[PDB]
DNA sequence: CCAGAACATCAAGAACAG
DNA sequence: CTGTTCTTGATGTTCTGG
């Protein structure tokens, strides 16, 4: 029942497996329009409701890795 | 010939509150300064504050702020 | 020159429309 | 569900009085 990017609420199957409402929007606007988002650690930057925001690199990757694409 | 952020890097406005602030800096300080903003780090407080990543993570952002020593008044 | 106020952006998450 | 639009907090850049 809950995302498996954010581990939030889940709303469904989007470009792949469980996303909350943002993640969903967040993957496409993100993987579409191309942009290099370097992370400012190391690249293990929990990610949660609280936190998802904080990196956009971070996220993205958590996308790709647990399954998610465009077609 | 360049004065430069000691918070975010970007081109420095003046000394704001403190230190050599870039715009935003000085205002975003001053914001959060005293507040109820409850940031949060993603890692271990130990980002890297740019002009194109300060918005990232506030927390560490503000936390370099008051180590480089700026503040309000007391 | 600087601290603030005032006016202007960005972008994330929600609400919609098809 | 997926594509699009709206709302709003977090930010940024100008404009002001002392
Ligand atoms: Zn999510
Ligand atoms: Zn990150
Ligand atoms: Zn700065
Ligand atoms: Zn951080």
């Amino acid at each position: 029942k809950t995302c498996l990017i954010c581990g939030d609420e889940a709303s469904g199957a989007h470009y792949g497996a469980l996303t909350c409402g943002s993640c969903k929007v967040f993957f496409k606007r993100a993987a579409e329009g191309k942009q290099k988002y370097l992370c400012a650690s190391r690249n293990d930057c929990t990610i949660d409701k609280f936190r998802r925001k904080n990196c956009p690199s971070c996220r993205l990757r958590k996308c790709y890795e647990a399954g998610m694409t465009l077609g």
